[PDB]
DNA sequence: ATTATGACGCT
DNA sequence: AGCGTCAT
């Protein structure tokens, strides 16, 4: 009764924008507004392996992972654009830069939590208790919440817009205003602040972005799901029963792997939902400890995974796949690839330690063998003391040279390198 | 020949 | 420390 917690003590937002590495294309080039598009890696192979993909496109099937050539084949008109190309490898830094204009923006209204490229979680439990506070006794009018969905609403007694309006209707006209505690009035707040957020970014960047405001980070990632692009959805802790009785096990977050597969598959359902009905102990007995208590709560809506303040990435990679008879099999081979990673590592490590007063202190070197299935064959380490290219791919290959079977020759052949900068200090 | 690259758990 | 899992 009084006794049992309800996941209602925080408001916290997932933005993600909405097909950004298209976006980003598209700011850049006006040809490419409004227009069936995609950004594509490399060419040669089967015209490019699409990684975004505009909504127009995907109205006629074009999806993440295709080839352009095949995309062709279901879009005749698409447009591409192409990731920049450097030192022989795709380079991502407009995306990154991109990325840094939206995350500094969102940082103006709330701590955030980097979680792509592209999404950042935000804790508005502070910003909604203030505006609360401002705004007390005054009713939140729909006109403050123009691109907002209630998800579950409307029910009871034939255009989008027009659903949309009355399940926002319904949701205000039933919130206890003057009640500064209610979740749901915090919710309604929240969105309030997430449709300010989302018209700034708009504003300064030209991108637009979808977003999930709910009680934890899960549900928040779920909503924002639920209506991109351009949209935000609110979830709150009373929709969850209905949300969660049709939701594959699947579409919540760390679920979509094996983990989530062996719930389905040792318990015998299929929904989020069904998992109300068995005990936690029963649910740790299954998958752990730290796994069944997670289920337990999140099956009802509640999770507790703060939003952790951190707007920067914790490492710097680069990676560069190298398939079918690409292999690289010489020595020779295998040192230039690494002097090229190395190279672009050095640019953004200095570039990095200019703008965040931090240096790498541990250079992770990983490798692929040809024929083996999982992305990572072998992982080494080593000291990271100067930010030099040379250095850092003549000691990575001092670290990886003895898995080298026999030569001049390298064998089995490697189809992927990488480099990743770890372990931050101030400086 | 699904690529580039992040975060975090397990032992 | 090195490997595995899950993710965009
Ligand atoms: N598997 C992958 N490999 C490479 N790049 C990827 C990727 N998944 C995503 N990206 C890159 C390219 C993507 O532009 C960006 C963000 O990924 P999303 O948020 O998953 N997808 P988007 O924003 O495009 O569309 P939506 O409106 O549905 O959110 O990260
Ligand atoms: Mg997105
Ligand atoms: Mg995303």
């Amino acid at each position: 009764g009084p006794h049992m917690a309800t996941g209602q003590d925080r408001v916290v937002a997932l933005v993600d924008m909405d097909c950004f590495f298209v976006q980003v294309e598209q700011r850049q080039n006006p040809h490419l507004r409004n227009k069936p598009c995609a950004v594509v890696q490399y060419k040669s192979w089967k015209g490019g392996g699409i990684i975004a993909v505009s909504y127009e496109a995907r109205a006629f099937g074009v999806t993440r992972s295709m080839w352009a050539d095949d995309a062709k084949k279901l879009c005749p008109d698409l447009l591409l654009a192409q990731v920049r190309e450097s030192r022989g490898k795709a380079n991502l830094t407009k995306y990154r830069e991109a990325s840094v204009e939206v995350m500094e923006i969102m940082s103006r209204f709330a701590v955030i939590e980097r979680a792509a490229i592209d999404e950042a979680y935000v804790d508005l439990t502070s910003a909604v208790q203030e505006r609360l506070q401002k705004l007390q006794g005054q009713p939140i009018s729909a006109d403050l919440l123009p691109s907002t969905y209630i998800e579950g609403l409307p029910q009871g007694p034939v255009q989008k817009e027009g659903m949309r309006k009355q399940g926002l209707f319904q949701w205000l006209d039933s919130l206890q205003i003057d009640n500064l505690t209610s979740p749901d009035l915090q919710l309604t707040v929240g969105a309030v602040i997430v449709e300010e957020m989302r018209a700034a970014i708009e504003r300064e960047t030209g991108f637009q972005c979808s977003a999930g405001i709910s009680h934890n980070k899960v549900l928040a990632k779920l909503a924002c799901g639920l209506n991109k692009p351009n949209r935000q959805t609110l979830v709150s802790h009373g929709s969850v029963p209905q949300l969660f009785s049709q939701m594959p096990i699947r579409k919540i977050r760390s679920l979509g792997g094996k983990l989530g597969a062996s719930v389905i598959e040792i318990l015998g359902i299929e929904y989020m939902g069904e998992l109300t009905q068995f005990t936690e102990s029963q649910l740790q007995s299954h998958f752990g400890e730290k796994n069944g208590s997670w289920l337990y709560a999140m099956c009802r809506g509640i999770e507790h995974d703060p939003v952790k303040p951190r707007q920067l990435p914790k490492t710097i990679g680069c990676s560069k796949n190298f398939p079918g008879k690409t292999a690289l099999a010489t020595r020779e081979q295998v040192q230039w690839w690494l002097l090229q990673l190395a190279q672009e590592l050095e640019e953004r490590l200095t570039k990095d330690r200019n703008d965040n007063d931090r240096v790498a202190t541990q250079l992770v070197v990983s490798i692929r063998v040809q024929g083996d299935k999982r992305l990572s064959s072998l992982r080494r380490c080593c000291a990271l003391t100067r930010y030099d290219a040379h250095k850092m791919s003549h000691d990575a290959f001092t670290v990886i040279k003895n898995c080298n079977t026999s030569g001049t020759e390298w064998s089995p052949p490697l189809t992927m390198l990488f480099l990743c900068a770890t372990k931050f200090s101030a400086s």
